[PDB]
């Protein structure tokens, strides 16, 4: 395009100097700072490089390639007008950068290592040729996982799974989008001052009291979806140890995954949609732990409509059918 940038040009020193670590994996460290007053997230991935890193080899750019166009195109519904969702984690830049790992982000890099523990190599190795993409995204708080002992109640909990459930639906109904892995790490939640949130859903509009939290869901290493008959997919056919996890019923969704689909990464399934939104629900039920129980009526009530969710979902075929036809959003 315009050549690579140096890391100056996505994080000049006031925005390098504001740069705390939130998050990795694999292939991607994740940073807050701070732009004009409002938190952003910054993930950083090296590219075409030969060498390892965190123990396997680099993308290419070709190969993460799918997953911004993914990011963008999830993003972009929150300005569209029959299918518009907010519920996808905001994309506001990519780059592709080229130098050594600013001694900043090392800095941030070594304070998560000393109170969180990393997994990954210390990013002190790179070399001045050295590729990256940076993507900066909107800041979506905090993931479910960790927010298992912080939420109000089951009140909250039944926002979150709405919230869920609208943006797959609308996402289905634009993109023919499956998430493929939404485990409870990738539903991020923050603060929010609107009591409800508005989606619209093939050109009719409604809403979802918020009960404070916006939802955003990331990650979009197995998703798909497609515009004009051109799939996007990450094809894991092949793949032996995604199909092999236990321990957890997030392992079991990959397996029913599969059996739906027929191994066929290439095709349209939303019921996959259904499965993690079946899965997150279980977690609601059976790992989070709530401020306030429901120590009334109304709220044993939302209690027990939240396990009927649960016990009758899986006869849904979509995100959609759910949304549209399921007692618990009406
Ligand atoms: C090619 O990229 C496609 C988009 O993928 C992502 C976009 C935004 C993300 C995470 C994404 O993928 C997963 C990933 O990179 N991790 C390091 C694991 C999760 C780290 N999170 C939870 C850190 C996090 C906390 N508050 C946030 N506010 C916004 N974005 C975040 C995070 N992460």
């Amino acid at each position: 395009q315009k050549g690579p940038v140096p890391f100056s040009h996505c994080l000049p020193t006031e925005k390098l100097q504001r740069c705390e670590k939130i998050g990795e994996g694999v292939f991607g460290e994740v940073f807050q700072t701070i732009a004009d007053h409002t938190p952003v997230a910054i993930k950083i991935i090296a590219i075409e490089g030969p060498d390892l890193v965190n123990g396997s080899h680099q993308k290419t750019f070709e190969e993460i390639l799918p997953e911004i166009i993914i990011s963008k195109e999830l993003s972009l519904l929150s300005g569209e007008v029959c299918n518009r969702t907010e519920g996808f984690i905001g994309l506001n830049s990519v780059h592709c950068v080229q130098g050594s790992y600013p001694p900043l982000l090392l800095k941030a890099w070594d304070h998560y290592n000393s109170t969180k523990g990393s997994a990954n190599d210390r990013p002190d190795f790179f070399k001045d040729d050295q590729l990256f993409i940076v993507l900066e995204f909107e800041f979506g708080g905090i993931d479910l996982e960790q927010m298992r002992t912080k939420l109000s109640s089951l009140a909250t909990a039944k926002s979150i799974l709405h919230q869920l459930t609208a943006s797959l639906a609308v996402a289905e109904a634009s993109l023919r989008f499956e998430h493929r892995d939404l485990h409870w790490g990738n539903v991020l939640l923050k603060k929010t001052s609107l009591k409800k949130l508005h989606y619209t859903l093939n050109g009719k509009s409604s809403t979802i009291p918020s009960c404070g939290l916006q939802v955003s869901i990331i990650d979009y290493t197995l998703s798909r979806l497609e515009r004009d008959g051109i799939v996007v997919f990450c094809d894991v056919s092949m793949d032996e140890d995604l199909f092999t996890g236990d321990g957890d019923y997030q392992f079991d969704i990959y397996r029913l995954m599969k059996k739906e689909n027929n191994n066929r990464w290439g095709e349209y399934h939303p019921y996959s949609n259904v499965l993690w939104l079946h899965y997150l629900t279980d977690k609601m039920l059976k790992q989070m732990t709530f401020k306030t129980k429901c120590n009334t009526p109304a709220m044993k009530q939302i209690k027990r409509k939240i396990q009927e969710f649960h016990r009758t979902m899986l006869n849904f075929s979509s995100a959609t059918d759910l949304l549209c036809q399921h007692s618990l959003f009406k």
